[PDB]
């Protein structure tokens, strides 16, 4: 039988297409949930969904597992999470010549880009910027350098991914602040899916042990920069 | 209304009594589970039991929550775990003069000190060592120093805490080897305690988000040597 998985499919390197959008669905999260499926003896079924419809696809039962979801207390209330399988940090990016903005605390009434997908709206309310949405990091960079924005807030994973893709890119921008603590990310299911949560959990543990979590991680992230999560025990 | 917790209080810094064994139960896992407890408005009830019957004590409803449990696939099958809250690293410790123990695979035909009824103790039996049963890590370490054993498999948290409390023993032990990954630790519960698990996980999430986690961790660890788990998202 089939393990139905919803995703946006446009968040490199979590869930993206091989290039210009025309190659297969791939990414760290994808290979991992595929691995999980293989180990539950299931053929995985992907449901690419617009960012706005990702949770409501769960609620609606278009699919059963949702990829690349940050744990929030109110999500733990209403849904089931797996054990965390990766984490990220928010970075604050600005123009190289920017001097008035040096911290998350400097963003008050400044206009600040967030790339859709990155789920940063709630963290950004507190902050208390006037917030705009960009399609990808390149788009935001065009806004940043032209001054249509005062900053972009982006999670590190995608940031550093951009830097590996385009690694001789001007030094036209910089990191002005970095989230000290980091934020756990996991698979999300409807509340009640409990047989399903413990298996995922169980497989994720067995994936860590036998060396596959590492394999898959190194395929996509630099271990030196990007935070992993913990291992397991036999 | 009461939240019942299993533990043996002879495991500094996890679980011990103040004033050299004469006072209140305290420790990192203690102070966290109470925090958790106060946030679900529960008075907390401690039941102390030798590690050997901790897990069976949870089978037989002597208490509801076990603290400081390393997640294994086997236990994931038969029990509910919380989100991880800490990580540990499984060290092979020897006397600093010892020359013929360079890996876990050299424990075969060596006298090893492990705690009765633990997985590390199972591991020693499997590696076909001469086992010596200790009643905690302090004794595992004392025995190593008295030459009544030649090694012990011990996680980093209680090992480094011994070294904090007795710094002149610093140079008498050495780490011969480590498991190449660290290992997640969580609260363990009987399968089907799903609303409880959702509640603990929610509260832990808040405990990270307000900086209490950090307060509790820094009370007992050097974040430079002990791995924390990822934080949450608002
Ligand atoms: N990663 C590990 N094997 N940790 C060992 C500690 C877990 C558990 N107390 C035991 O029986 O040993």
């Amino acid at each position: 039988s089939a393990l139905r998985v919803g995703t946006d499919g446009i968040y490199p390197p979590h869930s993206f297409h091989a290039q210009d959008g025309r190659g297969e669905l791939t990414g760290f999260d994808i290979d991992l949930i595929k691995e999980v499926a293989h180990r539950l003896n299931l053929k995985v079924e992907f449901f690419e969904t617009a960012v706005s419809g990702l949770i409501t696809g769960l609620d609606t039962n278009r699919y059963d597992v949702l990829v690349n979801v940050a744990i929030t207390p109110e999500r733990q209330k209403k849904y089931d999470f797996s054990i965390p399988y990766i984490a990220h940090r928010v970075l604050l990016v600005v123009r190289s010549d920017q001097q008035d903005i040096r911290s998350f605390k400097d963003l008050t009434d400044k206009t600040v880009a967030q790339i859709l997908g990155t789920d940063l709206s709630r963290f950004a309310k507190e902050l208390k910027s006037h917030l705009v949405f960009s399609h990808n990091f390149e788009q935001s960079l065009q806004l940043l350098l032209s001054k249509r924005t005062d900053a972009t807030m982006i999670p590190d994973i995608p940031f550093f991914n951009f830097l590996e893709r385009r690694p001789h890119d001007g030094n036209l921008f910089k990191i002005a602040d970095r989230m000290k603590d980091n934020s756990a990310v996991a698979f999300m299911m409807r509340k009640g899916n409990n047989k399903l949560t413990r298996s995922i959990n169980e497989i994720l543990c067995a994936i860590h042990l036998d060396g596959t979590y590492k394999k898959i991680f190194d395929r996509y992230f630099d271990k030196n920069i990007i935070s992993s999560v913990p291992g397991c025990s036999s």
